[PDB]
């Protein structure tokens, strides 16, 4: 896989963030990730985990997997990554998203975050609390 360039136009909730790719604006779904909705709880707290890590972040890029690139409502499907951090897997890591969605031939991080998500459970953090 590879990234590309995107820059911010709006963080939406905490799976999902207004990005420009290739100079068009598209929502992003974040790939292999399942925030709660933001009236859920957690859902504000994940929320305010993804605006911080776009908004601060000085580059953002867009990955897309070995499948589909747009899903059924038009959003673009892909890894996101702030300074070269990726969202996705920082989401999981901090007990904000369940690793979920995991359809075949997308699916190229789902060991890593599988494993973030193993770490997260095990330190009990905020969705395993
Ligand atoms: C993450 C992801 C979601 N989806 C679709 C499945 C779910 O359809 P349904 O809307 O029919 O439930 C929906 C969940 O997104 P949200 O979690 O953003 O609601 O998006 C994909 O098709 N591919 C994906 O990779
Ligand atoms: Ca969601």
């Amino acid at each position: 896989l590879h990234k590309e360039p995107a820059t911010l136009i709006k963080a939406i909730d905490g799976d999902t963030v207004k990005l420009m790719y290739k100079g068009q604006p598209m929502t992003f779904r974040l790939l292999l990730v399942d925030t709660p909705e933001f009236n859920e709880k957690y859902g504000p707290e994940a929320s305010a985990f993804t605006k911080k890590m776009v908004e601060n972040a000085k580059k953002i890029e867009a990955e897309f997997d070995k499948g589909q690139r747009t899903d059924k409502y038009g959003r673009g499907l892909a890894y996101a990554y702030a300074d070269g951090k990726m969202v996705n897997e920082a989401l999981v890591r901090q007990g904000l998203a369940k690793v979920a969605y995991v359809y075949k031939g997308n699916n190229t991080h789902e060991q890593l975050l599988r494993k973030a998500e193993a770490q997260a459970k095990k330190e009990k953090l905020n969705i395993w609390s």
